[PDB]
């Protein structure tokens, strides 16, 4: 199913790779557009990440970066009020 952290984020864990199809704006902390900007994945460059996330607006994974950070990297757009998913930004595989 899912669980519902301190912050009302939608999480569990889930390990497989994202390959992206386009650049996605990276975030450190927490999977919300208004936390810092990690950095940007470039369309073809494949991570492996251990967590998915619903919030502010988006499905997000989760996995740990090159300095032990967490990275949170948004895939599709989500509505809450309806739970439907946009495109995916690339292949889950
Ligand atoms: C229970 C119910 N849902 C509820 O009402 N909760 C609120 C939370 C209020 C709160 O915490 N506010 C923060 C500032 C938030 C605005 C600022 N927003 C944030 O900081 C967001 N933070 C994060 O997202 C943290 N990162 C993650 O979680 C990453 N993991 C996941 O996303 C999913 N995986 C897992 O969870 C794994 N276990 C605040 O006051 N901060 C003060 C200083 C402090 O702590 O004292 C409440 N009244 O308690």
């Amino acid at each position: 199913g899912w669980k519902t952290n301190k912050y009302g984020t939608l999480y569990k864990s889930e390990s497989a790779s994202f390959t992206p199809n386009t650049d996605i704006i990276t975030r450190t902390t927490g999977p919300f557009r208004s936390m810092p900007q990690s950095g940007v994945l470039k369309a073809g460059q494949t991570i492996h990440y251990d967590e998915v996330m619903k919030q502010d607006g988006h499905v997000w994974v989760g996995y740990t970066g090159n300095s032990g950070q967490r990275i949170y990297l948004p895939v599709r757009t989500w509505n809450k009020s309806t739970n439907t998913l946009g495109v995916l930004w690339g292949t889950i595989k």
